[PDB]
């Protein structure tokens, strides 16, 4: 009705927070330079942060846990503020190089200039540069550290502080603006609308990709909703379980049953080796089918090439690649794609028109690959004088760039800065 | 259930608690390396404190500040006991052989094993050996460390933890057996029965020392009970003060106010000169008059030489020294001084029996200054076999040694290792 049949898909998606934790060098000395006891004190954090959270539709998940025992990978220091800066930009350049997630956050032992324990980018989540918090080990008692961290993610998730008509109870919520011990472990309504609606705006992507049992490091837990490496199922405590195939207790599949969370399978037995588990959501999908021997279903589209979009593009892996789309999500509502003559700047091979690098060398466009390098825009409206004009950023030429796989002509799409057949394979 | 006028003596005195606090490394690190921040943090605990035994008639005074911004002086480990056991000797090692104070706390960053918070040995206060404790900086809110600090003090201070039964109002007490934020600053009635019996019982002698304003190294404050430099009178907090002779809030004596506290001050006024201030409180003892000119009763004894003791001994400052006495405070009930031939060891002048030092070089007695060197004692056991007994320490060789003052002869008294005439002004 309001949302669009992707924002409601959307929303109701199982969300999950793929977690890295990282415990900073005075962490390592507090507790008596006990790498075991560090780590230990790290997941009965995200145990106390996982329950919370379900409570939202989401599940925690620690994917990955760092403890600078031999030294700082940043500079961790007083002031809040310059720390998270750091740890953001240390977070891009050096920890989503060599492990993928979601969000991070510092468990430091040091204390912060002023009475806040803690500081998280508003509304970061997924975001290359901004998915980050910090917080403070500010408290002996671990709950009241998780419920610290649990409100920096409530920022990184869009969620503002609880103003002094909201609530969740009679006792404080995790989005209190600050600190005591009634802390309590719920969200106030009003962080559920913030959520809600940041969701609606925002749709980050990354919130929605599962990870694997085996990218989840904390030791398994039976009853936290999530089937970890050891259980075989997982429908919470023996009071809330509402899956007649699982033994809560045991986190184990009762006798006879084959599966029991997933799209196939059915009164605890494999669907049909062939049925049809998930239909297709547009033009470029292909309905999936069980295997008959799995649980899961896997997620297939059409072949690349398939004319979508009124033949105004052709499918590439699971998307239609439009001109028209991709001017409007660079230049904003009522931008169009410019005239062709506008094109032929990229046979310059000039700092903003061309069609591929060798290397570092910017190759012009050849006559016919025009519509595959640098793409023009026009904001449509009455004001606006030029014809031609580029998005650009000197952090990544690509950027602007028309999309692999967008129609440069009939029966053609870009692969690499060339207009090419959409009856080739690729 | 009867109380002797020692015991009354002892409890009507104002009591001050001279403390030494010491901060280790992790502290240092934890507040970022800035000694500022950490002494700030070290001040705001004591103006916690401070009122908090205020309560209890005790006046606590920082007469040291210690923080090892360089290395830790001791290995500071999770383990409270063994942290507790190694500071406590660190103290009786390196720190009263440079400073003198009554009793220490160690303000650790580090996180000790288990729920609690710190610890401390009961009944220590004023010993050498186990006036101490540790307090782990467990929470950002420095007046809940403050609390524990004062658990610690109260421990050493002969208080246990509170029953269910025992309480101070509505909020736990500082003596409460495990943390909790909802934290009082007050102490149970429990505790404070316990300590009081503690005091008539033990009666620690360094807490009746008042500290010189100039021995307090914590930066002034009006309203910290104390009477520091550049303030004339201090009865707390504005709020909280009921001194009528006091302005609370610049610490200065109101218009009409030559004095605030003091035994020869009454109602802001000095009492009349020749006004009795102290009676005698034994046979050297004489009493004290007002001068009417100062709040304060100095404390006037007998002049040295009056016969004392049923003409055992003779004053000296206030007290009676005997030999007698003397082999009982150092070997117990039923030590009694040896016969005169023992003393004739003293003409030594090695190791043990000499009667003073030059410098680094011991001088044996002459025949006639024998009685004023080491003394000699021998116990009451019918198995005893030796006539000649001595007490020595390593630590200190003029411990065992007869006191100053001690009769040595018909009407004399030792001098300085002499036995010198009592009718000469000493
Ligand atoms: C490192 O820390 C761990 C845990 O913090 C210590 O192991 C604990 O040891 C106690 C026995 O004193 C057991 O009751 C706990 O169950 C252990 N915790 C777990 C689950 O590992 C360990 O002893 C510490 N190592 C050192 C040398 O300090
Ligand atoms: C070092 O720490 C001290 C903290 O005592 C900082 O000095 C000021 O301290 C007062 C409290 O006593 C605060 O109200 C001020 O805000 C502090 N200064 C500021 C503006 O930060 C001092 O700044 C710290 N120095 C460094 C290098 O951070
Ligand atoms: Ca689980
Ligand atoms: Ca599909
Ligand atoms: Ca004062
Ligand atoms: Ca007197
Ligand atoms: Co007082
Ligand atoms: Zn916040
Ligand atoms: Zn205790």
């Amino acid at each position: 009705s309001n949302l669009t049949p992707e924002q409601q898909r959307y929303l109701n998606a199982k969300k999950y927070v793929k977690l890295f934790l990282v415990a900073d060098y005075i962490m390592y000395l507090k507790y008596g330079r006990n790498l075991t006891a560090v780590r230990t004190r790290m997941y009965d954090i995200v145990n106390v942060i996982t329950p919370i959270y379900h409570r939202m539709n989401i599940h925690v998940a620690l994917v990955g846990l760092e403890i600078w025992s031999n030294t700082d990978k940043i500079i961790v220091q007083s002031s809040a503020d310059v720390t998270l800066d750091l740890f953001a930009k240390w977070r891009a350049t050096d920890l989503l190089s060599r492990k993928s997630h979601d969000n991070a956050q510092l468990l430091t032992g040091i204390n912060f200039n002023g009475p806040t324990a803690g500081l998280g980018y508003l509304g970061g989540i997924c975001n290359t540069m901004y998915s980050a918090g910090i917080v403070q080990d500010h408290s002996k008692i671990h709950h009241l550290v998780a419920i610290a961290m649990a409100h920096e993610m409530g920022h990184n998730l869009g969620m503002d502080h609880d103003k002094d008509t909201c609530t969740c109870g009679t006792r404080p919520c995790v989005m209190a603006g600050a600190l005591s011990c009634e802390a309590s472990f719920l969200f106030s309504d009003c962080s559920q609308k913030d959520h809600r609606e940041f969701l609606i705006k925002n749709m980050p992507q990354c919130i929605l990709k599962k990870p694997l049992k085996t990218d989840v490091v904390s030791p398994a837990v039976c009853g936290n909703y999530f089937v970890e490496v050891g259980e075989e199922c997982d429908c919470g405590s023996p009071r809330t379980c509402r899956d007649p195939c699982c033994d809560a207790t045991t986190c184990k599949l009762r006798q006879g049953a084959q599966c029991a969370e997933g799209l196939c399978c059915d009164q605890c037995r494999f669907k049909g080796a062939g049925t049809e588990c998930r239909a297709a959501k547009d033009e470029c999908d292909m309905a999936d089918v069980c295997t008959g021997r799995s649980a899961e279903c896997t997620d297939r589209f059409q072949r690349n090439g398939q004319p979508c979009k009124n033949n105004n593009g052709y499918c590439y892996n699971g998307k239609c690649p439009i001109m028209a789309d991709q001017c409007i999500a660079l230049f904003g509502p009522g931008a169009t794609v410019s005239q062709d003559a506008c094109f032929q700047f990229n046979r310059e091979g000039n700092h903003y028109g061309y069609c591929r690098k060798e290397q570092n060398t910017k190759i012009a466009c050849e006559p016919q690959d025009v519509k595959c390098g640098r793409l023009y825009c026009f904001p449509n409206s009455p004001e606006n004088k030029n014809p031609c004009n580029i998005y650009y950023s000197p952090n990544d030429e690509d950027k602007g760039m028309v999309l692999p796989g967008t129609k440069c002509a009939d029966r053609k799409a870009c692969s690499n800065g060339q207009c090419v057949d959409v009856t080739t394979p690729y």
